[PDB]
């Protein structure tokens, strides 16, 4: 099931970083609505994004 190998491959990111690309990408908040959302900053999320995005090509990649 392919919302099964999403969630496993979330499960190995930092929790606030799932919570952040749910929110941008499935739910299609802004960065600065998640900012919002998650008690952040803009900048914040920022990173955090792309810190998730490499993880994330790092197992999938592997």
């Amino acid at each position: 099931d392919s919302v099964t190998r999403m969630n496993e491959l979330l499960e190995i990111l930092p929790a606030k970083q799932r919570e952040i690309l749910i929110l941008r990408v499935v739910v299609g908040l802004s960065a600065e609505e998640t900012a919002a959302a998650v008690g952040s900053t803009t900048g914040a999320v920022r990173v955090a994004q792309h810190r998730a995005l490499q993880r994330l090509k790092d197992e999938i990649v592997a």
